[PDB]
């Protein structure tokens, strides 16, 4: 039934590995992490009462003129991608909600979903985004929550239809999400009006970011110039925006460059908070950054310690210590951090067997070159270790550039770096030259992401593509231009509703229809697994990973009511076609269940 | 320092091939290492004070009889132990 369910995936887990590859032989270790305590009572004021009391430009207004300085925590979302695979279970974050609303009460608001939340979440991870944002709310009626958001494709790497986004957008504000990061890889305008225009529609806060590359500071970059920075945010403030942001996945803010642009932004806009969002890849974070506090900036976005340095945000504790002697009067209690900190860092040591310190055991310099996405750069290194890529892994990385190049510099986040990516992949395993790939392409092959991006579908760059490529590959396929969204035919949900209904539902909600319309086939994937094994998120880090050692027991909460003491006792050998006998003891009743080998 | 004066003026690029080339030579003491143990660079060396080449061996030790819980209470009295020696300037 239930119980027995569980126990069946225990007992597959055993005789097996985990479904997920584990790239390196090591195990977690036997260190669980501390939890500090906190008193019971309704915890200190943020900013959400003003959400839910005044207007949003009213609370905008409150913010900007507010004395002093504010952070956004991101502890859910961009250090997953930036250090391991983005695989830290809601079971682990389930503890610390009550901890930090009752402690810390001057942060702007939360960030939870992002790029790896669903993907991730969908296929190495059995869990549910959706599930795991409902809960969220009912413990901290504290401080807001953001995501971050993709323009043109509403969730995926192509676009979709515009009314798909309406529903995301609309059932985001519905169960509990707050403000919305209105961002797309490229400089494609009508992504960025689509997606703060949908943010609007819905009714909610429109907070909008710009990516940034390259050296501002100097004038020989000309691609991206000085004017065409303002000259986006002055429109996109023409179309109504309430938060303007400078997007940086790369990290390669400079404080000569950060002064600056924080300075031109302040002069035409004394009015409207500035916000901004990097990665402290290089290790030159936290320079830049209280440059950029010091100049001008009003919303900060940071992550713990424990998740500090390496490649992702930079720490709390050390601006707090920097940051407090100050005018911008950071003025948290700070040793509260220290505990937050070391049980994060106790907590870390379980997820051992993946990490960017895998093997590149510093942090990640050579972006300021490299430009790859932090997040994208720890996930290559990851799957290229599992699969043996040592020092051959650095021409991987090689062909990287030439391939951005020939497809002309880009700017690139969530789309557009993936196609990058497997573009060179493919270019660097047939083993090919620059000189003959402009040549001779329309024989060459190339993988479909390379079509797809060629026919038009992400939209045009700042600086266009080549034609002779297109031309050469392409052939006489049809070509998408202006808007895709416009140009592909609105379809009705409502049918995939009705399909998915006779599928394997009679209850479901539309949330899952949504989910589905990410991609249909790991959707049915999932529904089976949990169909198949149990329900999930009752299981611990190492008992998912690792698995139970014999003879230890352990308790596991799923209901209310329903409470359960296991402990493994042994398990039988290969009989004669690879099934074995496995015995587990429940509280006051003992049973065994067969469970069949693969390996044979 | 590229847009200061404080000119710098190092060549860049093979700086790089230097870090890449001690990060293949540094796996070669895999054994032990500090990255190893502790994960990442942490707050909370103000009110501990500890000098730079003993913090390495202290967590060893700490982490490797398993006093990652008790770990907080040797840095709890070291400012007082400290203090009983007098406020000092320690290397």
């Amino acid at each position: 039934n239930r119980a027995q369910k569980l126990l069946h995936y225990l007992g597959h887990v055993m005789v097996n590995g985990p479904t997920t590859p584990i790239p390196v032989k090591a195990s977690p270790s036997p260190t669980d992490p501390v939890v500090p305590a906190v008193p019971i009572g309704p915890p200190p004021a943020g900013f959400r009462d003003i959400l839910l009391r005044e207007g949003p430009e009213g609370f905008a207004r409150a913010v900007r003129n507010h004395p002093g300085l504010l952070l956004m925590d991101t502890t859910f979302r961009d250090a997953h991608q930036s250090l391991l695979a983005t695989r830290v279970r809601t079971h682990d974050l389930k503890k610390i909600a009550p901890y930090v609303a009752h402690n810390f009460s001057k942060l702007f608001s939360m960030e939870n979903w992002g790029g790896a939340t669903f993907d991730v979440a969908m296929r190495f991870l059995y869990e549910c985004p959706w599930r795991r944002l409902q809960e969220l709310r009912e413990l901290i009626p504290n401080i807001p929550f953001q995501m971050l958001l993709r323009g043109a494709n509403a969730v995926g790497y192509t676009n979709y239809p515009d009314n798909v986004v309406f529903k995301f957008c609309e059932v985001a504000k519905e169960n509990g999400m707050d403000v919305f990061r209105v961002f797309d890889s490229l400089n494609y305008l009508p992504n960025m009006l689509l997606g703060m225009e949908a943010a609007g529609s819905a009714g909610g806060v429109v907070e909008a970011a710009i990516s940034y590359t390259g050296d501002v500071a100097d004038p020989s970059r000309t691609k991206y110039s000085l004017q065409y920075y303002m000259g986006l945010a002055e429109e996109l403030v023409r179309a109504g925006t309430h938060i303007l942001c400078i997007k940086d996945m790369a990290g390669l803010l400079k404080p000569t460059a950060c002064t600056m642009l924080v300075s031109s932004l302040r002069d035409r806009f004394p009015d409207l908070p500035l916000h901004i969002h990097t990665h402290d890849t290089s290790g030159a974070g936290v320079a830049a950054m209280l440059a950029c506090a010091q100049a001008g900036a009003d919303v900060v976005d940071v992550a713990a310690d424990s998740m500090s340095g390496m490649t992702s945000q930079p720490s709390m504790g050390a601006l707090v210590a920097c940051t407090r002697g100050t005018p911008l009067d950071t003025e948290v209690p700070m040793e509260r951090v220290f505990d937050y900190s070391e049980y994060w860092e106790g907590a870390r040591g379980l997820y051992a067997a993946f990490d960017c310190t895998a093997t590149m055991k510093s942090g990640n310099s050579d972006v300021y070159e490299n430009e790859i996405p932090g997040g994208q750069y720890t996930n290559l290194h990851f799957q290229a270790h599992s699969m043996g890529l040592g020092s051959k892994f650095k021409e991987v990385k090689k062909a990287y550039v030439e391939a951005n190049q020939m497809l002309g510099d880009l700017i690139k986040v969530t789309p557009s770096s993936k196609i990058v990516g497997d573009l060179a992949q493919f270019m660097v395993q047939n083993g090919l030259s620059r000189a003959e790939a402009e040549a001779q392409a329309e024989e060459l092959s190339f993988p479909r992401s390379v079509v797809e991006f060629l026919q038009g579908y992400i939209g045009v760059p700042h600086g266009g593509f080549p034609e002779p490529f297109r031309s050469k590959v392409l052939k006489d396929l049809p070509r998408v231009e202006g808007r895709p969204g416009a140009s592909l035919p609105p379809l009705d949900l409502q049918a995939l509703e009705k399909e998915l209904v006779d599928r394997h539902g009679e209850e479901v909600t539309p949330e899952d229809v949504l989910s589905a319309a990410m991609y249909p086939d790991v959707f049915a994937h999932f529904k089976d697994f949990t169909a198949t094994f149990g329900p999930l998120d009752s299981l611990n880090t190492r008992l998912f990973l690792q698995g139970p050692k014999i003879a230890e027991e352990f308790e596991v909460e799923l209901e209310r009511g329903k409470t359960l003491h296991i402990k493994a006792l042994a398990v039988s050998d290969l009989n004669r076609a690879g099934q074995r006998q496995v015995f587990f003891e429940l509280n006051g009743q003992l049973r065994s269940i067969l469970v069949k080998d693969t390996q044979a």
